[PDB]
This record gives C-alpha cells, sequence and structure tokens, in this order.
C-alpha cells in the first residue's frame, strides 16, 4: 500500500472490483478464479525479461532460466494431455488460432467448422474476424430436434464441399463431443482436422471429456476457463513437422515476445490441475451444472437447449418469458447475477436480439458451491426472470444471493 | 507460503532475480518495472473477462473494470495528447496487425524503413505477417552519414505510390522527423503510420518529437523507454479511423482483454505523468551519449552515424577483427548483456551480423549516472580489445561487479 498511496484511484477501482467479484455470482461459463500463487507469477520479475524464439534457441542472451520456466511449462502441458509437442506463447486463444490456421491452410481455403449460432467461435468464421475474412468456411448445424451435432451431416458436408480443414470445438455447446468421429470424416475427404479445446480444456485435463490431441492434428485452447489457469493460448500436436510450422507461424509469424510472467503462471497452473484435487474440482463442476439443468428444465418459460448438459455450461431460451437475452441480462444484474446473453441453434445471428443466454458453473463450483447450493442458484434465475414487474421478489432474490455470497467467501 | 506447493517453479524465478542483480543489462529494449506495475499485473483483474469497449461491453458486470480500462485510455490521451486511444493490444505486434487492417488492404504497397537499417520484423519481413500479406518496399539510410536522407524518402514515395508510408525503427540511434514525413505522404495522397514503440518513452517525456499530430495512426507498446507492463497500444486523432481501429482488435484479431495488464498499463501512464519521469529521460539520454563519446575515442569501436539522439547506439566492431554475434560472447562471459545488430549497408549475414545494439533505459533505471555509463563503457571495449586474454576478462569482470553491488535492483 506504500506503492499505492501514490495511485489512489487505480488501486480503489481494484478494491472495488474485487469487493464486486465478493458481492456477485460469477455465472459467465468462460469465467473462474486463479490461485494466488497464479496471480503471483504473473505479478512477477519475469515481466522485465525479453525471449524472442524458443528454449535454446533464444535471439538474446540470459534466458537460461526463462527458459527453466517456459520449458517447466511446456513439460508440464505434455504431461497433462499426452501430446508430443507444446507451443505456450500464443498471447490468448485468438492468437493460437490464428498461428493454427496458417500452419494447416493457405489464404482462401475452405474449412468447415460449427455454425456460429449453435455453438462456434467468433474465431470459426464470422465475417467481422480475421477467419471469415481470410479464409472460405462453411458450417454444420445442429439437429432441429435434438439440437446435437449430427455427424451424417458433418460427413455430407464434408464430401460435398471438400474442405481442407474441418474445426471442431465451440464456446456455446454443452454436449460431448466425439473428436474421433471428427478424423474418421477428416480422413475419408481427405482433410486436416483442428480442434478448439478452450472451454473444456479444465474437463479433458481430469478425464472428464474425450481428449481431442490424439486426433487432432492441432489443438488449441486458452489457459484460462476450466483450467483455471491465466489468461492466454497455448497450441499441442503430435506431429513433429507441424510443430516446427507452429513455432514459426507464432514467432516470428504472428507475434513478437512471449509474456514469460504469464507463462510462469501457466506452469503453475499446470501443476495444480496435474493435482487429484482438481480432477475433485472438475467432477463438481459437471455435478453443478446438472443439478441446475434439472431445475431449468422443470421451470415455466426456460427452455434448456438439447435439453441436458455433458460439461460445465447450458444455453437457456427466454422467449417464453416475453423477454430477450439482453433484457435477461439485465434483470439478474440488478440482483447480483452475472450472465451472458448468448445466440441459440437456428437463430439468424443477431447479437442484440437474440432470445438465448449462458449459464456455467467453473466459477462458483471454485468458490466451494455444491449441487445443493447450485439448485439454489438456479431457483434464484427463474425467480428473479419471472419477477415481471415486482420490486419485492427481485429483493427476495438479492437476500438468497446474500446469503450464498457469505457462505461461500473468495478471499 | 503457497511457493511450497511447486518448489520447482519459484526456485527458477530467484536464479532470474539474481541473475538480473548481477547483470549489466545493455539490451535497447529492455527495463525494469515498478512494484506497483507488477502488483497490478498479478491482481484479480485477470479474473474478469471484458470482451468489447467501456459502455458497450458484451458481458455484465464491467463497472469498475470499465474504470481501470478508461483510467489507462484517458492517461494515455493525457500523456501524448491523443483524441482516441486503444489499449487493448497484447503486444505491439499485435497493434501494429491492428493498424494495417484499419489502413490498407491485402497486398496494398507500403513504404517503411530498411530490416536491415533500423526497421522492425512487423516492418515487412517475409518470415512476418507483414512481409506475407502486404507489398514492402524499403527505405533505408545515407551511406556517408549513416541517418535518414528524406529527399531520399521523397525520391521512393514518389517511384512506388505507396498506400502506407511507415515511420520508427528499432536501431536507429537518431531523431525521426515525424513532420517531414506527413509533408512526403501528403505529396504523394498516402497515409502515414508511426511506430514509436522504442522511444515512446522518450516521446511522452518531451523529448523527441511527438508523432501524433502527424500520423494517421500511432502505434506503440507500453514496455521498453515507457517502463510499462508488456503489451501494445494504439493512438489516433481521427474519429472514423479510431471505430475501424476499435474494430480491428476486437472482433478483428483479439478476442478479451488481458485487463489486469492494461490496470499496469494505468499504473505506468500516472508514473510518466509524474515529473520525475522526465528527468528519469534525460538521464537515459544522457547516459547514452557519455558512452557513445568513449566509443568513439577507443580504437576498434565505431558508433554508427557517429552520434545518438536518444536511448541507443550501434556500435561497428570489425576493426577489431570482430563479429557481432562474437563480440556478443565476449562480453557475455563478463556479465554483459548486449545483442548482435546489422549495420547499414551490412557486408556479412544476419547470423554473424557486424556490431552490437547497446542501450541505456535498463542501467538508468538502476540508477546509473553518466559517471558510472562511462565505466560501463570502458569496461566494454577493455573486453572487445583483451584478445582472449582471460587476465582482463577478470578484471571487467570484477569491474562489472562492482557496479551492480553499487546499484542494486531487487
Amino acid at each position: 500500500v506504500d506503492y499505492k498511496t501514490f495511485d489512489p484511484d487505480l488501486w480503489a477501482a481494484i478494491a472495488k472490483e474485487e469487493e464486486r467479484q465478493e458481492h456477485n455470482l460469477e455465472l459467465i461459463a468462460s469465467e473462474n478464479f486463479v490461485s494466488e500463487a497464479v496471480m503471483a507469477a504473473q505479478g512477477s520479475i519475469l515481466t522485465n525479461k525479453y525471449a524472442e524464439g524458443y528454449p535454446g534457441h533464444r535471439y538474446y542472451g540470459g534466458c537460461e532460466f526463462v527458459d527453466i520456466v517456459e520449458n517447466l511449462a511446456i513439460d508440464r502441458a505434455k504431461e497433462l494431455f499426452g501430446a508430443k509437442f507444446a507451443n505456450v506463447q500464443p498471447h490468448s486463444g485468438s492468437q493460437a488460432n490464428t498461428a493454427a490456421y496458417l500452419a494447416l491452410v493457405e489464404p482462401g481455403d475452405t474449412i468447415l467448422g460449427m455454425d456460429l449460432s449453435a455453438g462456434g467461435h467468433l474465431t470459426h468464421g464470422s465475417p467481422v474476424n480475421f477467419s471469415g475474412k481470410t479464409y472460405h468456411f462453411v458450417a454444420y448445424g445442429v439437429d432441429p430436434t435434438t439440437e446435437v451435432i449430427d455427424y451424417n451431416v458433418v460427413r455430407i458436408l464434408a464430401r460435398k464441399h471438400q474442405p481442407k480443414l474441418i474445426v471442431a470445438g465451440a464456446s456455446a455447446y454443452g454436449r460431448t463431443i466425439d473428436f474421433a468421429k471428427f478424423r474418421e470424416i477428416a480422413d475419408e475427404v481427405g482433410a486436416k482436422l483442428m480442434v478448439d479445446m478452450a472451454h473444456i480444456a479444465g474437463l479433458v485435463a481430469a478425464g472428464l471429456h474425450p481428449n481431442p490431441v490424439p486426433y487432432a492434428d492441432i489443438t488449441t485452447t486458452t489457459t484460462h476457463k476450466t483450467l483455471r489457469g491465466p489468461r492466454g493460448g497455448m497450441i499441442l500436436t503430435n506431429d513433429e513437422a507441424l510443430a516446427k510450422k507452429i513455432n514459426s507461424a507464432v514467432f516470428p509469424g504472428i507475434q513478437g515476445g512471449p509474456l514469460e510472467h504469464v507463462i510462469a503462471g501457466k506452469a503453475v497452473a499446470f501443476k495444480e490441475a496435474l493435482d487429484p484435487a482438481f480432477k475433485e474440482y472438475s467432477e463438481q463442476i459437471i455435478a453443478n451444472a446438472k443439478a441446475m439443468v434439472k431445475v431449468f428444465n422443470q421451470a415455466i418459460g426456460t427452455r434448456v437447449i438439447s435439453g441436458a448438459t455433458d460439461n460445465h455450461l447450458m444455453l437457456i431460451d427466454v422467449r417464453e418469458l416475453g423477454i430477450n437475452g439482453k433484457e435477461a441480462e439485465s434483470i439478474l444484474d440488478s440482483v447480483n447475477i452475472t450472465v451472458n446473453k448468448n445466440s441459440i441453434p437456428f437463430e439468424t445471428l443477431s447479437p442484440f436480439k437474440t432470445s438465448g443466454i449462458r449459464i456455467g458453473t467453473p466459477a462458483i463450483t471454485t468458490r466451494g458451491f455444491k449441487e445443493e447450493d447450485a439448485v439454489k442458484v438456479a431457483e434464484l434465475v427463474v425467480k428473479a426472470l419471472q419477477a415481471k414487474d415486482d420490486n419485492a421478489q427481485l429483493d427476495e432474490v438479492k437476500t438468497g444471493v446474500r446469503e450464498l455470497t457469505e457462505k461461500f467467501p473468495l478471499h
């Protein structure tokens, strides 16, 4: 705080955000709370070192010890996911995907990925994103009745459109993905396979989701979200030739100097995920999400997309309640519950008129929530959303949220 | 306490802190950030997803993240006099990537500084996204004075008719006149983009011409002479370009920003708005000029262009019978860190080059003054003149311990 008196405005804001995180029920599926060690690594003196290149092949001298750190992150990532090669330098998931495309396809090549309304990410073909501006994207959706992936539809589109690359992985799909089936379809049309496991990387590490590493030519991921690491990206592969193309695509391809203090935080998070406690944490993530799905299925006005969850998240249609995703998002904020609106299958992508919201449990699971507490959260969401013009009932939800946050403190 | 779980990681960081303590860091792109900057990067702000921009976020719960990001934006605008700022780029590379997207189309012709005479990798390297996506032509420095000839820039601009002209360098020790680049850009109908990453700290202190009133878009890193955390930033006075810049960063090429790093940016900008930072930046240039004087008068060292106006210098070492790579190895063995660097009109390959690059921002942050910066230059010459004579190299290794022990860092 000696260094904080110089800048009262900044640290007052950080102090208020810390209190906000304490009194808020975080339900955004991509959020989490990292350990003291992860934060301490990001605030280390490693931010002072320029380390362009790769361990043992740096352009600058004096990298003997940052090489140890980056190699710790690389080797722990290989142990975590069973990969033969790893690149821990991407600044984010978006940069990891950017370099992965460069190692696999050419500009204008055809790529078959998941439809953006059905679960795909903006980096999987959006025209306001680099991906949709650089490559020719075709999309597979989900079944109209069950709202799960139809792998025969994937095979049909792959044959008809002859993609050079098939992308699997999603940011808003709460069901199991059969990566081995994607590898079979790619082998048939002679395509490559890339998997973006950013949202489910923690569940993959705990063995609770099929592992894409043995099937994908290249696997990309974030280090945050379910992995509970610092904010950043990572690229994995088992192909020695692709590993060099990946290494060259990241630097000098699209980035310059890496963030070694973030990479130290990645190494800390990877060792935490190697501990048996992480499997117990990831199992509680799914158990909490399934309990919330039961409440939303039973409630009047909330429709769970596909009607179930196999992982950490769920999509909810609120059109039956006479509101859209933006209004529901605004309502839950007024009772200290944070979600995000999200497109749902078969909508024509209208990022502000969508009918859906997205909910995930990794954050509250880190705070210590169990199934009965997750049930109470889902019941509080329903109560606020059904509270059509009812300040007295919105206030009761605020009391319930306060009871939960004080029962499970953060720090 | 929390270190007990992972003793191997925290032992490696302790050795790196020890290496930084007893090493003389002369790499021109390095610096040492304050305790407040590191504490901001190590804050709980890493837990918040903040896609979008303040007041227009895609998610809820951003009331105080918007305050933090607006602090960085407003302090950057105050620091540099810009009407618009984007503080989300993860690095200088990403800031440059987004700047090209808001200015030109793939395949367009761009005129920038030659990579052998100062230009950065993101200024047209064929192994980089810049050289791969656009058609880059180069301007260099005069063969006699080894500085930029603005008539030659005018000549090459009329010949190629570029859509964009790039100013700024990574290994150029003289003042860059951004007002002359604007005139040349106006004459051929081209836009102007300035990459001030190496000199942004000197620009902030008012010790180098400010490109913001002249460039269509200004890009920079927040580290190096700015002494901020590792990251990037984009500035402009054009509102229409500011919207294209915002769209190019997100959802253009990035996703969620690093708001804990952005907090460190706001911390570093306030430290730069303090009068102590101007006196710091003045000491940078004074220390650099003192070293150049030692190298000019020494046998075996030739300062490129013969002087410096900023934080760095290039040193030709061929007269010693030495490569840049050879000189880098000699100095590394006595705990002095430089990097080999190509000199204007380089004869050999980048695998060996002909010179070394030296900068003072790091030792200046440790508290070195001119008298100490003269001793480091004397120790460099003595090591490079000692032809594998370990009796001399042991003496300079003793000398660098005197300096690092005299100026403690951590």
